[PDB]
């Protein structure tokens, strides 16, 4: 008889179907993550004591002493059980917050400041979420991130050196990078880098192959404070896609004619047409050198749960992204996939074509078949959003049940600890020593810094402080450093989009903001840039926008990058089972490989 | 021994759980789908012919004869072949568009305009999309749409003469439907319609569930063109999320103290707060008066696959939502789930509560746990844009496996080929003998119309011309009537949103677009509104822009909606299995009732 | 009881046989293949064109232009589809060779 | 819902695939393998004795008696129990030659040749490869050939006539079987074997009907110790492809252009082009009129073991297969596929077509397709090769595990025996009266044959010898002689080439050796030959020529034919689960029918 | 003229050549390649005949 193979229900194929998909997710098999050692390694300094300090691990919101580490082990202790466990009356059980006053029942905080607004503890935002299962996609657990920076490490030094360097730096402008006005520190940044190990010396044979993928070189103008993606390092700092408007309703090409939209000129003014709507690129401005969290009673406060959301202040209206703080801005409040939604937007509305290896998108004429739902604009606009859930489950499991990092806000209160307390011969968190010796110059500015700020606070004499300044009221979210949600769900967005269109084609105009108006100018760039290279630039613009508030690290970003990628090439991998079409997306990957799904 | 569970490898727990959702689904059972019987019954009035006419179906794209019946039933009949099977070699071979000139190879149009332009044919949108599996919510196949009204029906009738006075209503105010300058056409509106059996005459014992359902009563100026769902017939005829912005970053409690955003009334001018930027609610501005399709030359063009897409002229600028026909303008090009999305943004800015059965929705002080990733706005804002594509599955299997019902053009183009015929004494297209001698009096105001397109047009004097007139110069998406892209995924954002929110929150202040300026003005509504019933509303709006528009009837819309309702449904079932969390949502459906999952 | 193994028939032991080493093959796992990104990378150079000029792929056999690159990509983008499906009425439906 | 199948990931697919294959091989079921009875028939002659002679059973190794007969029974019974084990250490422990001397540990033979040589042993070849499994085709014992020809059969009286025939007639020329000189002879060995009741008279009904398919009738100058595949009868006595060479390197057709190679004439005088180099059908030449074992003491040394290997005399260069005795030479050493794959580089060569019924063989205009790996050359060249092994699993399961018939130099040796014995009135081997009986003009030939061997050999007055003259020094390999490992292969190879090459194409020229020179000529035949004839007549030119060796049967070569066409056809039926092309291998079988797989 | 440095693919580092002399001018890297002549005896030479 002739081998065939046989029908079945519609109801059984898709049953099958999607056994089949999770079959495929099993067989991928698992890898367990590693941590970098510290959480056990550094213990309370007090002879009589056997207990670790946990100062290197995230303990925002259980309560600290005055100097920033936490008051009782067992409250990190039991954090952590919580974490693993999930349950919500374990959770319900922790300490979060200090000590409340028993006629009012708030929290008594340090700060006058705090105790004026009467501030609530806020609390940890899904400690457990890395426990959650998906229906779709590589489980959260089964993939990893590799080992954090170390307190002692040039990495960190480097890391910690950058973030203080972004704060300082956060009103020079991007189109004036190299510009004379700013030369003067822009040359400290680069040279105070350049003086550091992990930037001036290579990787050597031996060391972590993650340690080698992601160290840096030579610090320049060009690549300062830039990510490391390919693209991101060639033409201008911000993504075409989170400047430019597209193109508007009202220009089409119906056949031999060319109709022009009477709105046209939006597309240059930062106008993405949505629908028959528009969005604005136009960022909300926060007060120029204003910073938070300069001042160790307020900062501590922070670190025992104070809710300082939303006590920013802002300017009128809107303004294209203009400075290093509207990129801090911009990232403040974003929705989930908006970035890259917007990109996506930018791309359909310019008639950016599809990946040429889908179905059907050649001319009518020849295939009779156009897209919409499979292989067109709707399939596109939902899979790039519904990969961020997944991918921040995959980062949440690294942030709470792996790594537990300290956010940097932390890492510089055991700088401001410690130098505080050497320049009276004292010696409080060594394991940030190196930091100290080697960031001098930068810390000196901070003090500085700092106490303009304190002034402004409306402190009239303030103790030095070298904390690193934050762009948010209340720092780092409620969840662990490393990795980050941000970068997370730019690694999967980008992917799925850098596969669903055709990303090798070229960007025809390069724009910038423009050096004296709110507007956009041309570009002086000659080289060429791609669709892919900008989806790239973008991730590291939302992922680096995080580092230029205060509130991720180099190393954070660019791992989170990596497993958001990964999440989204599972997930394009197991629907590709649902098809019956014969085709595959071509995805260039970050590592400048390419996969075929 | 005590009786126990037993633990197994995370990797097998993310496997099993994946198949327990297959399962489930599965475990649903299935339902078929019932056609209305049109496909073979109408038959080729050509004495020596034993062939169907295929009049009632979808055949956009198959060539058509001077009075729009297609030439060929083998034409018609491949199509339905492909459609089953979605091979891309067996879709590449159908007959797409007229006999095209051998020199140029370009088709040859009945129209000047489209010779004139050169148009190229435009092919069908994911014919076979409804073959697609999908890795969750239940199956495209699983679920039904109920038989679409036929074209000798009372509810056809009334459906087809409602979509005539929408389209002659174009230039209506919403603002404006009661106001002394609308009052004539209004009240013809109104009296037309109840003078339809569908409208005056109730259901009959005995007649389908769904009609029941679905059909109307009394005509008002108060329910005049809007939908059935709960919500949508009381206040302003515009749901609060399609025209009011949102709150706006710098608006803010902290503790005590209350802050205001400096830009706080872009709220009340139509802004969202898209995380630090803003979406405007301000539509573009399609020709006011101008029609398109009400040439039977240029009508058949379209009807033969002519590509019209781009050729709409628009005046500058943008204005919030102000006649029917921007409605329709907004409906034309929206981006899959984009008004739902806008929503859910609109809430999140406003700080709405999630539905307090999700965990975690209490004061930090007392749960210890904020919500983001699982239960908080990530969550919502990836769950509401993925169930789209599912949904779409669904109905696209519905439009073209199953019922594959003409979109209302066609029907138009078969009352005016009748109607033209009859008063000549031929019989052309009986089955619609009934709108005919019904509708007189909005078939007369149609030509008066008709006419005036087609002197503007550039014919001095046309024929007369009986069709419905488009919005749109293409007309419908290349894809069947019945049911709707649109208002399947307006049912299930809207379900997910419904869920996700508490959505019986009170809306505070109530706003409608401002008679005289392009602004909001408080509305004189005296009741309440709740979040819920202003989502249902919303679903309405952009279901019946679509009508408005002239490319669907109000049973597409309706079951739709119903059909996006049961996919969203299923998607939160199966995905319940994958949390570790006690909780459920809330979902008040749109049959009144509430499903706890 | 003494620990034992079993025997079965010949015919289930050579079945079995087969079936142990097509599991010994599964169990390795599977690794993907990554290419080197040229074949969307390089782009027709006219100006008013938004193709891949796929220069530095196989392409032996479609039509190419007097400099060597093909002449139309969906030639190439219908090669890829054929290799990747097998069908051969799709391989017979290329374009092979001039005009 | 639309009956469909569903999509796996690959390795499943693979998985599945493999498992499919091997259930398709366990559905064909088994059958048993029954023998002929007499190796629990015969008995020792000794009247106080309960032990089995194994007379009739390959005893070859095992130490024998003066009259050729085992010592001791146990040491056959242990040899069986080692052939069913396989266990290495059990085989270890077997009784293998003679006696061996205390002082140099060597074995002590009955010839002065052994011992002045001091030979070793030699033992046997993998004994227990029957057990042996295999990845493809049907295992080894799931199928079976019939019980051998007993002793006292008219079919055994009639093979070992043949044989002896075929000894006496090792230098006569092929070219010259018709021709004068060799009349005398020809015309003897024709008349013996019609004087024989095999051959004069038919099979009745009731025989077996493996007898039925394999006996013969009248013997002819045309069919004289050929096979009887079909195509073996007709026309010359070599196949083409042992003789002939083939298209060189240099001839070709470009277009409308002929190319010539300069070495064209290479193909008519026995030069296979060989990828780019060649192979010689020029067999090295061992020397006229030399045969072994007609000397009793050193015939039953090599029945002991005795390691004769290697021994044989040549003279210089090599020739075009002139006599029986090259044929015997040819398949004394040739390397397990040789003959097959030979021929399949000829007809590669000579772009001969592949069976249309494969796919892409068409001309490439029409199907865009060439061959290679599957379909072409590549996929044969290993196909012919591959079965070799599997073919051989099973043949030596019923060589050792089954039948464990003795070779027909064991059968020479009893008849000899017996007949010295029968000569001075005594009765020893009473089994084989009847060939002593009926074959005396053979025997008396023989005797003379050997007398003379004998003084050649350096005895000056011989004892009387009617031993079968083996063509090899040390006579049958160290294996039983039903079936055979040469003919197995050729049935096997054989059926891959006629499947996968058009096996109908017609042979345009036919030659044969030339009567005076070492060339071919043109044959007189006339007569139309085909590919798959001739692939046959190869196959039963290899098997024969093991018979003009003296180590094989009739009977073992056909039915081993038979065995090897069975194997090769399970492993096309369960390769034809791997490919997805719509195609099937026409194959006509041994029995004239044809099997599409 | 330059190795491979760290950082760079493995299966780059594996396959990378060095200097360029005569010994392995147009040879390959398998073990065994590089030392004694050119060509494989296995390609030149015949065997021991019957
Ligand atoms: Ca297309
Ligand atoms: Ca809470
Ligand atoms: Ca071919
Ligand atoms: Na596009
Ligand atoms: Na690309
Ligand atoms: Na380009
Ligand atoms: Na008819
Ligand atoms: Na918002
Ligand atoms: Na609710
Ligand atoms: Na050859
Ligand atoms: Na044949």
């Amino acid at each position: 008889g002739i081998p065939a193979d046989n029908l079945q229900s519609r109801a059984k194929a898709s049953f099958d179907t999607r056994v089949a998909a999770a079959e495929l997710a099993l067989n991928r098999g698992v890898v367990p993550s590693f941590a970098n050692g510290e959480e056990l390694l550094y213990r309370n300094p007090d002879p009589d004591n056997t207990d670790p300090s946990f100062i290197a691990s995230f303990t925002k919101g259980l309560p600290h002493d005055d100097n920033g580490a936490i008051i009782d082990p067992d409250d990190f202790l039991a954090f952590v059980r919580a974490i693993n466990s999930g349950d919500e009356k374990e959770i319900a059980d922790l300490t979060l917050g200090p000590a409340r006053d028993p006629e009012t029942g708030l929290p008594i905080w340090r700060s006058d400041l705090a105790n004026s607004l009467e501030l609530e503890v806020r609390g940890w935002e899904n400690s457990s979420a890395g426990l959650t299962f998906d229906l779709e996609g590589p489980d959260a657990q089964s993939i990893a991130m590799p080992p954090a920076p170390v307190l002692t490490s040039p990495e960190l030094v480097a890391e910690i050196a950058e973030l203080y360097l972004m704060a300082l730096g956060r009103e020079i402008e991007f189109s004036e990078f190299d510009s004379p006005k700013n030369a003067e520190y822009i040359q400290f940044a680069i040279d105070q880098l350049n003086g550091l190990e992990w930037f001036n010396t290579p990787a050597k044979l031996g060391d972590p192959p993650a340690e080698i993928r992601r160290r840096r070189g030579e610090v320049t103008v060009g690549n300062l404070f830039r990510g490391i993606l390919p693209g991101s390092e060639v033409g201008p700092y911000l993504s075409q896609y989170i400047i430019v408007g597209s193109k508007q309703i009202g220009s089409a090409t119906v056949g031999n004619k060319t109709l022009v939209s009477p709105n046209a000129a939006d597309e240059f003014d930062g106008e993405i047409a949505y629908g028959s709507i528009t969005i604005s690129q136009r960022v909300r401005i926060a007060t120029p050198g204003r910073d938070f969290m300069t001042d160790l009673k307020v900062f501590l406060d922070v670190q025992d749960a104070a809710d300082f959301r939303g006590f920013e202040s802002y300017e009128p209206g809107a303004r294209l992204i203009r400075t290093i703080r509207d990129l801090a801005t911009w990232v403040h409040f974003d929705a989930l996939y908006e970035a890259y939604l917007n990109a996506c937007l930018i791309l359909l509305a310019n008639g950016v074509p599809f990946d040429p290896n889908l179905p059907f998108q050649q001319e009518d004429k020849l295939d009779n078949q156009d897209v919409f739902v499979n292989f067109g604009s709707a399939h596109v606009l939902s899979l790039v959003t519904e990969v961020a859930t997944r991918a921040l489950k995959a980062v949440w499991y690294q942030k709470f049940n792996i790594h537990r990092r300290l956010r940097p806000e932390a890492t510089g209160g055991l700088i401001s600890v410690n130098k505080i307390a050497a320049q009276k011969g004292e010696s409080i968190f060594p394991e940030v020593d190196l930091a100290v010796e080697e960031l001098g110059d930068i810390l000196e500015k901070a003090e500085i810094s700092n106490r303009k700020q304190n002034i402004a606070d409306g402190d009239p004499d303030p103790d030095p402080s070298f904390l690193l300044p934050m762009a948010f009221a209340e720092g780092s979210p409620f969840h662990p450093s490393y990795g980050s949600g941000h970068a997370v769900v730019a690694g999967a967005c980008v992917t799925i989009l850098k596969a669903f269109f055709d990303s090798g084609i070229e960007i025809d105009q390069v724009f910038e903001v423009d050096k004296d108006e709110d507007k956009l100018v041309k570009s002086s760039f000659k080289g060429t840039l791609t669709v892919a290279g900008e989806l790239n630039k973008l991730a590291d613009n939302i992922a680096i926008g995080r580092n230029m508030a205060g509130v991720h690290y180099f190393s954070d970003q660019f791992e989170s990058l990596l497993l958001g990628e990964q999440v989204a090439i599972g997930i394009l991998e197991e629907q590709s089972l649902t098809y019956g079409e014969n085709f595959f997306f071509n995805l260039p990957k970050f590592d400048g490989t390419t996969i075929q799904i």
